[PDB]
């Protein structure tokens, strides 16, 4: 059954807890991967956790680094992964009938994206600019049996040329090219809502794109000050309702420490810097680090609307903790 | 299929042994979990065997407990366990058609249980008296569709408020709190039995409650001598026919040694301190520990009743071994 | 769909091999069990080999001892066996629609084979004698939805009691006591041949018994000199092609060493030692053990007959090696 | 669903990565196998990676030796790998029901090759010549329910007597002697097209051979200088596209180093030495070694014709990596 996708985001009070892997304790005497960039995207039946490896277990860009994944909340050890891709940068989801995985490797200055269907390669795309050809390392967001991603090409410190794609069964179908001079679009992550995609990326406040299917775009800054213009970084992400949005962001301003998520009535289109709820997920005093965006639609959750969720690296990497938004009574977690 | 429940708990003569882990012997030099608080819960197709790690390896509350499972009498190593939640507190029961997990994490003074459907989070109870929300650490016990818990908030050694739950497909439809003074409900172990809950749970004599699925409710003492009043404590497990009741206990008034179950043909009503059949699970000469009880549903199993069944903890955890009743003949284990 | 077993025995020319599990190289650096008493059991989809445990990994009667299964071939390690029963003593067999154990566990003066269906325990026999209750350690034969069963209780260097069952779903429905004196017949290798059941055992020459679903019996001994009447011992098994017989053995006449078939036909009834071939299992220079037989039923097979095989126990244990009968071209095996 | 296998081979335009292992440093710590022979096949559901054993694992002809596998990208390790079959020389496919597997053991002299359907011995070829009975170890080529093969027996660096197969649920059905003189066809590598066989194999240039369903058959030598006549050595293979050839290549003629594709469009029947296209698989700096193909039929792919595949074996065995064929933009690989 191909995912609708046409269902608009569901309304939340707070997050509760969903999953912590536990795999440092673990690993210091089994046999653990040590990960590095892991995403977590769900399927109509299960949600599970992506990394990227280098081949080696703990307590011991490449040609080396591939694509493997576990089922959620199971520690990544090399008895439990299954391989999906070779990669030292990818991306994936599921269009409710199988998995499209999007995996970069090669030459940097001549990177091919090779895109996989069902563990069958299907189509690739080459490197247009010649520059690191990289994606969202995050979920892509499927909407009708059709996928959606957003890669660049070019400088991490400059401007580089970005394209927002299409994908069927494997298949590029259709393809742009973004005019956005004086925006930067790294590591993009992406949801789903209401028939349309919106994502949010690393400007290196947040930059973000929304498009419908048949790639149209809009795009401008998150207003919050928590400008509608633009004021290095770290992969976030934030939901829009309407003019309000939930940011998620570290506690420290000079290092990757702490992490809290603040409900900004107006912060979509507002300047003010003002905000009506703060909930903690990581105290200041424990490392947090990049974070991203998943969701889990109706197809897999039963309800008639697309329940966001979120994920955060506790830095290579130690453990990766997940929330989903709930409407109930939830607290502050340390 | 929704399981039923309206079947009478079968009659036994005796009990025969079902499972036994032995996994002290093999984690001296494998991969094997330090698991604590484990219990038995069956599915219409399989029993499985849930626990509380710290995410430590043998032969190596807080933030980092999580609730896993695996299949009955395996081993619990990091390569066969499946991940269900985070708690330091947690129950679990299946429903017919999914698994229900309820998993209490956070501060001691702020507590949330987070309940789980099929993987995905339905539901939230914050702690009314912001004291150690904690539940009934085993199996829950699912009639027509709906399941049905005992949870408690407030002290240990002293009177603090309880409350019933009627949970439906993750969701908590309704509940009621209990008028008991002088009544002390902890650690509760539950069974369906012709559509009604009987649960019997630990005084820090045993009290037990029962109630219908409108949760309506009466209480009192075991009356056997083996008062229909009150008389630190363990948890454990007690069986209902009529006016008989079968009591697991200890052999050991003044320690957690050996095991025995009694039945006393009126103990349920009466404080004669006068049974019938006596038989052994446990040597003295060996530890036991914390004891509770599961259920056989005829979905499983294909017979006409409710096959009653039990566990013991032999102590953090070493093992857990499990019987089930019979009507055949069986002899005492030392 | 329940297994028929009314189809006659297929004729062989000569054995060829079938699996090897290859452990001792695999257990001196990985987590391999110490296993004992292997056999093979079939079921309709799968082939498995079940052992006795006593919980300890390779390179480190009782209460611990567990029997515990893998798919043929593969290691039997603590990551990949799937639990079955607690017993010092088992047989287990698959009726076509789910396995069928016997594990006796308990005291030496008191055992109890405990019977599970489908992982449930469905029924239980107790010591007659009160002497060492003892089972067939090899497959149970499956007939028309029903398994029959053979079991003893008593002396081992004389007279004792023998038992045959006939289990429908895990109950006991049927059960006669045999009229066997001077006979001893320990450790049973029983196989289904046109709806009727043959076992040929261990007289501690080869004692057979046979029976139809009535448990109707008829008996005596193997005639080859490869007498009709009897002339310590080993378990083994041996094949009836009406009045033709294929018997194991090993090479040694005062050791356990070497492997041999050896096809004599008119062995059954004649009690001349003239055959007409043989082949080669296991060198003489190389130590062999215990062996036993099992069936492929047509249900797996694809074919209008029985497929005769067998195990043997390379020697705790170290190996175990099997071999299926075949109709085309096949040599001797060093 | 039977594969049908009369679609034409697909047409490329370069290869894109499929599958690396990543084993060599998993295994330094955990447990892996010291594999030799991999080679790679694909059924309608899922590709795996064959290999053969000793039973040794990592960082520690023959009776010992036997055939392996697991799914495609994944460690070979005793915990993850299933068992096949007894051999020290083997090849395998699938023919869209179930696996067919073909298996040589025994002594030099006097070798057996074991045909196994789905787990079950179906039938055996035995020796003609008594000179080391040895396979393709790659995988067999199904088109119309039935798979085909090519084995030899007799002297590596002279005239051996071949024989082409057709197996049909593991029988032996229709079977020729070729007829050959001065042509040496060891370790085939051969695929459908079209509903014929076309198989390139050592010449210890490279023969070939092809036939049709009724064992009718063809040879010669791929004519590019990449003569139609011959001119020790190493598996390989090569594609035909009518007159146009895929040759797979080391960039060393002195040794097994580098590994190039070269497209050679009038290279199946010409002499000259003129190609069109070259990309790089393997660097010249690093070890390479055997190599051969593998197909991935519409079952399994969705399209409308059988898509090519190769593997590389990187040398016992150290890694083993796999490609392939896109009508899309690809680059070298170093
Ligand atoms: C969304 O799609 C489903 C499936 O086609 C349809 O039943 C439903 O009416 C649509 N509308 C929404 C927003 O629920
Ligand atoms: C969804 O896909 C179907 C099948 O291609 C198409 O007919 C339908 O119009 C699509 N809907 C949208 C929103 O594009
Ligand atoms: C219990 O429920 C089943 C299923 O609805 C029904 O067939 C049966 O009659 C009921 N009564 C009992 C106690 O068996
Ligand atoms: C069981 O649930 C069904 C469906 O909600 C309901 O109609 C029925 O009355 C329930 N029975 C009981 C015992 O509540
Ligand atoms: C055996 O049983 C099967 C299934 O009932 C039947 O079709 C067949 O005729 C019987 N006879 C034999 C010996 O094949
Ligand atoms: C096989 O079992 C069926 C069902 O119980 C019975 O009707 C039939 O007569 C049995 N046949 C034999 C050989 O007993
Ligand atoms: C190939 O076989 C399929 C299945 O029988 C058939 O539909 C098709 O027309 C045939 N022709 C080709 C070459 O596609
Ligand atoms: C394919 O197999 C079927 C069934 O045996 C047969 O009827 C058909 O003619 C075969 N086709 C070819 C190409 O041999």
């Amino acid at each position: 059954v191909k995912l609708a996708g046409n269902s608009s985001l569901c309304p939340v009070s707070g997050w509760a807890p969903l999953s912590k892997d536990n795999s440092v304790r673990i690993g210091s005497k089994g046999d653990v991967f040590v990960i590095r960039e892991p995403f977590i995207s769900c399927s109509p039946l299960e949600c599970r956790q992506f990394f990227l490896t280098q081949g080696a277990l703990l307590n011991d860009r490449s040609p080396y680094r591939t694509l493997m994944s576990v089922p959620i909340g199971s520690v990544p050890s090399p008895y439990n992964a299954r391989f999906e891709s070779i990669a030292w940068s990818a991306s994936a989801c599921h269009d409710g009938i199988n998995w499209l995985t999007i995996g970069i490797t090669g030459p940097d200055s001549g990177a091919v994206a090779i895109l996989k269907y069902n563990g069958i390669i299907t189509d690739t795309i080459k490197s247009w600019r010649n520059n690191i050809l990289r994606t969202q390392e995050s979920e892509c967001a499927c909407v009708n049996g059709s996928c959606f991603t957003i890669m660049t090409d070019g400088p991490s410190d400059g401007q580089a040329s970005y394209k927002i794609f299409r994908i069927e069964k494997g298949k590029i179908i259709k393809s742009v090219e973004m005019k956005a001079p004086n925006y930067h679009y790294e590591e993009c992550s992406c949801y789903p809502d209401s028939s349309e995609i919106t994502c949010v990326c690393r400007d290196n406040n947040r930059p973000w794109v929304s498009f419908n299917q048949n790639l149209e775009y809009q795009m401008g800054y998150i207003c919050s000050g928590v400008s509608c213009g633009p004021v290095n970084g770290v992969k976030g992400f934030s939901f829009k309702y309407g003019n309000g949005v939930w940011i998620g962001r570290t506690k420290s301003i000079s290092s990757r420490k702490g992490f809290e998520m603040i409900w900004d009535p107006n912060g979509w289109t507002g300047t003010d810097n003002k905000f009506s709820i703060k909930q903690d997920i990581v105290g200041i005093n424990e490392w947090s680090g990049y974070s991203g965006s998943f969701v889990m639609h109706p197809e897999l959750t039963g309800l008639d609307c697309i329940v966001p969720c979120f994920w955060v690296e506790l830095i290579t990497s130690g453990s990766s903790i997940s929330f989903c938004g709930v409407n109930s009574d939830t607290v502050g977690w340390s």
